């Protein structure tokens, strides 16, 4: 019911360099996590941060603004799929430090092109159609990058919706490995 | 509130060969347009048929339906404006039969372009926008058509919301004169 | 609950050459005074058409389609005022037929200028706003000349709500005389 | 629920010159009662008309177009007040022909002065809470008239709602006499 | 307001062996399509019937009622595109009787595959969707068949939505001819 | 919009004997058809009557009252899938006279176990439990009478939701034959 | 109303390794869940954690994510069923360390097949269903693995829902013993 | 409005072993009390704890893991009622340790039998409706055993909701006594 | 916009041994009072208690914990009246320590019979209706033992409301005097 | 579920000169940003001051507070855009210190003219329809300053939607350059 | 999601003297700007106050409670309008110490005649349009005053919206000077 309050759970975990991305991505949580990740590099640059994810996706351009962030501050950040990451939440995982980039044994991964609506006059209607179809091929081309697929293998697997299981994920470079270690 | 029920108003008036298109635009309203062209039509293929119009515009393909059948059928079919002809209001407008094309002194007219809108994923938004387009291509040939007009004059002219007065409709060939007629 | 079956008290009276012009002025019911009025033309060129008005306004290019039609009939249009008649209603009243439009005892005639409004980009927001002054021009116009008033006081006087006794309108020029006939 | 039919209930009590006023006077319903009467009149100008009245009241311009056609017509309308005549009801009941006022044994007549409402700039609500006063005005000339009471006593006497029996009411002046007639 | 009635329009036509599919297809609508063809057949086993259709589709299995009463009836039924005809609503337009399907000069027609859904266990989601699987072969195969295409054709062309022009309906073989017949 | 007066379009068909079951089966919709079942009967007992089922079930209690209605009539009651015949709708499909029960080419028929539910009192709860287990067997039992198949049979296939085409359905004996003959 | 303001006695208890599982599985409660079981790791990787579960189930990705966690952590994690353990809170509970599952003496437990809809293309419909039946074989799998019990035994009892008491439950294999100890 | 801010005088009543169950019983607030309960076991053993009771009942399944963590802790739980407990709050006043449960006054109770609901196929109405009848025959064997009152005694006064005064309570064993000891 | 925080107002007069009852009598608006209650006592087992009392009443059983209670503690417990205290509120007021229960000046104090309503079978409706019968005789019983009134007469005196001025509720017993010692 | 409780992580990295400005721009979150500017000024009024720009537009006075009080502060305010800029967004963007507006490498920009509407009298249309004309103008020169393109380059860029990626900004100079800093 | 938390910015910037008067104004925001001047008066009743200004008008009561308190207070209060400061907003910030009351260059301010709205009785109405009338009056005395502009000038200027830029506003009186000090 509260973010326990031992010094609250979620700030006793930051102190250890991990941060979570939970459910819907939008501007407002999004923000969050790019706080916390710049906190967390100037608490010390050199250290790598672990990036939790369980997310069926969201708003592409909050989407973004933790994608730079990753991309751009010093540490590497680990990403670590729990649960799903979907659509926007898939492509946030498959941008983490190569090498560090894991699933658990459980977790699916999915992944699609984007999704939009615009209502007006047709020339306004065909700017913003012309809008969204760059930002596909932006995001086929990045998710190409960080996989190692090809740009049509992707753009083929992306048309109508892709599940995987965390092997197949494996298999298909969106991930390194699977984080197994029981006892 | 409903038929004058003398008979009817609207259908005393229909046996003097006169129609009314009152209102959005859309497929009932529409259907019950073309039933009673057809019908006058069966009742006599040689006499003139009056279509009165007061419209804020509707539904693209609803009119169509109409412009059609207007063209398709031997009466021609004379077009007299009271009120307002806007969008769609004023492409039937125009799309009467030449020289029978009319405006009252204080009608207002008004033309622009194709309005519309969709949700969905990016591969699918380019298929509608893609259509409208044709839309709005085809709409432009047939007011130019109809007015005399460039077809680039159309294009320019149709952007953005545009009115005409009754003594403009005619300089710019919407319609054929203004009924005055006092008394 | 229902209109009153001696055949239709409307179309009974309508034999008569009465219309009515009731509430609300908007398109449908604009349409149906409209038919009417055609249909006691054709009925009788030469015969005098009774409009009864008891209305507060409404859809101004609803009301101009009525206007009109009653400019453009052979029959003179006498025009009286039960209740009272406001906004459009007013200007209608006013249109009737020179030396033929009356207010009873205690009508109440109210005059003013028009209301619109927009909600888009200022581009657009401006080529409406410039209709709207078009229309209050033709409207300040046809308004000084039916009732002999100045443009300027007609103006003047429309800026704000302003309501007339039935002597006040007779004076204003508004109305022609005063109906009383007691029993 | 819906009409009895021996040729629709009303209809039929129409040829016999009766006229019924039930329930909230509004526009609609007031131009239906001009209807009627004008029907009457054009069908024997000098026969009596009946006119039952159980109403709360309702909008004055309606109501008013009610009053200046029964002074107007030729035949003298006679009032009957069934259940209550109240506010603009109690005020056309006693506007009946003098002489043909009725009130029915336990009919329930109750008077009161206008009331309205206005929001908007303050010279706005001034124009309004100026007109309503004249109105209030108007209505208190009408009933010292009808009841023969002074202007100021009626004046006084509508400031706040007052309740009147139908004896109180033949009394005050309201009505004429009470409508017995049993066996 | 009502079916223009000269013993309403849509009567007289039927006589003339017209019927109208307009708006959303669903079961009821339907059942007065089926009803009337059955009447048309029973009055004369020969002539014509036309089914004049402007309409964006609906549910599949009331258009499927619709469909086999076409085929089975003795009359050739001709279909007419008039306004649009996409989906179920274009299968029905070129299920008429071979060369006797027409499509108006600015008709749109559009194709595509059937939409669905559900919610429960997983047993039962297995059942429901490989019951819509069969239904889309099935759907195919037949529009394979009436159109001339190959199934594979139809299944690539379907996948997505698909618009066509009146004179691409006509060489794609949903639609024979154009009726353009001026005038 | 209406239904098509050639004389009532469904009047004209009941009189050539034909009845149609359309949408969710209900009390008042079945008590229609128990009607029309009653009034032919009444007309003549030895013609056959035909009832053209499309729906996908309903209420159990109102279409049993159809059910009892087939049986006891004199007349035989032929059968007519179009669209589809879904939960009682098959059961009122195969009902029908053996050897008039008919499937169109393209008919969905669908068979499955009831849906209930109540809410309350646990000793209630067991009491409304125990009745729709009553009615799961009467109806299994019944079902296997009209198709020739083994109660065990017809339970084991209705656990779960079952569909059938055309030839199935036959295959099945849940209907006769599959009715064709084009022209 | 709030918490224990002693300074929040669920943080207490957490300071002696206890974790509440308690209403409807989701995303942020899970991720919760999944944080206090890494902080208690940190505190001590030997030491056991005692996860009591009182749930009626719900989204299975959310559960899942804490099913990967429960595993991967080097501490034993003990499950207790208080109240009710149904479908994924059933699935979580039996998911604890062998040998320290426990239900207490009333507890209710229960297991189903997992549940699921979407809406869409028969493309679409297809790939969701796919998926959802990939979900349930890896869901049975898992339950078969943990209770000792046949994988077609499962499946065979997950088919509907089904209920067990304590003993049921443990003599199934899902929780090792029953709690009881009184005083 | 808020907590009394003097630390909670809840939580200081806490430190006095001093637990209040108030207004429904559902599962947050129920692992409240667990919580409490647990932590006051820890905090001592041997001490007694205290457990007021207000509430007209709620959810068995939430109640049911207050009442296994009564029985189960070593502390005696002693139980008050004040205002009332009603089906499961009375289940859980007779449930206190014996000796140690009390009435005020003017408490009220009253006892029923469970109270469930579904919608469903008949199939899963079966295991639904079986399982609540089980949960109701255990609920009447522990009642039985904490009153001292016969099985089949419980099982006939529960059919219909029974209430008792403080009096009746002690008398009928659910309680020991009542708490009194003014001043 | 909160409490006033000095220490938090309320916990601060907690301290000077004030407890405040306001508004409507709910469970837990109650519950709060009772933990007040109990902790002063515990404080101070000798000192007077002061509630101040503005109510309009509530539910029975709420203020019937807070009755019980007041009897309950060893310290005496005063009430005091501000603004009204109606039905239970004026209960609660009564039942203060003799001697020690007042009234301010302007206080209202109404008094009255119970209120109620179920839903349900004829056997369940009678079971509750006896029960509200009972619950007025006793709560009848304790007004006349702290007013000194006879039974008979509360029971006259309430089975209408009974409004009581601060000097009429001294003289009714209500309240023994009224505080005003002003300066 | 809270901003990061360790001191809050914005208000950490609010004195290391960070705000953050997030979601629609308006008067309160406007206001939040406002008091964060003149708070690290009067810390230091010569140390840069780090703006980051998420935001989809908002409301232009809100807008203008932030722009206003960076412009007037001695330190300097960088921006940088992560996630998108749009409209107001956009151009809060360009706005800061020459040299130091930045883009992350993902970022999208959207540039477009003011929106709007009113609705009341014409003269008050006219009115609102100058002053936001007068805004689109003083906005269209501030975008030329910032971005060093001519009046009329900008005003022909702004009439309809204009996005730009980031180089595509970095040549517009809305930008000074892109970040992109890995590791 | 939460005030900027470095000791709250506002409290931060309140040692400053710093008060914001942010959005529509109304009792409770106007409730506490008069607290914060009462307590700066306190600190120091020579030192100066800073109050910033970014509003669309509001409640007039609330906003004279304002007014009447800053001349009221030893301080001087400067006047710092950013964003808007609209009808409300306005007249406060003119209202500032003379020659302390400032623009942010882009500021846009706005001045009219009060607004409002009876409904009632006649009588009442009057009561309420003459106070409203009475307001004006004050409310364009003061604005004379504080601006130096004469009565008559400020009528004539306020009868309808009037906007000024940030320089308009200082050569109409309403401010003293612009301030954009940079860097």
């Amino acid at each position: 019911s509260r973010g326990e309050r031992s010094f609250d759970i979620y700030s006793r975990l930051l102190k250890e360099r991990v941060i979570f991305l939970t459910g819907q991505v939008e501007d407002h949580m999004a923000n969050l996590i790019v706080a916390q990740m710049l906190f967390l590099e100037a608490e010390n640059p050199e250290k790598d941060i672990y990036l939790y994810i369980n997310s069926p996706g969201g708003v592409i351009t909050a989407g973004m603004s933790i994608y730079d962030t990753m991309q751009f501050i010093k540490p590497d950040v680990s990403t670590i799929c729990m649960g799903q990451a979907a659509s926007m939440g898939a492509f946030l995982l498959t941008a983490g430090a190569k090498g560090k980039r894991f699933c658990l044994p459980n977790s699916r991964v999915m992944i699609h092109q984007p999704l939009g609506g615009y209502q007006g006059q047709a020339t306004d209607i065909e700017i913003h159609a012309r809008e969204i179809l760059k930002v596909k091929g932006r995001m086929n081309e990045l998710m190409a990058l960080h996989t190692g697929q090809s740009l049509e293998q992707i753009e083929r697997d992306t048309e109508r919706d892709r599940f995987l299981s965390a092997p197949e994920a494996v298999e298909y470079g969106l991930v390194d490995s699977i984080l197994t270690h029981r006892n």
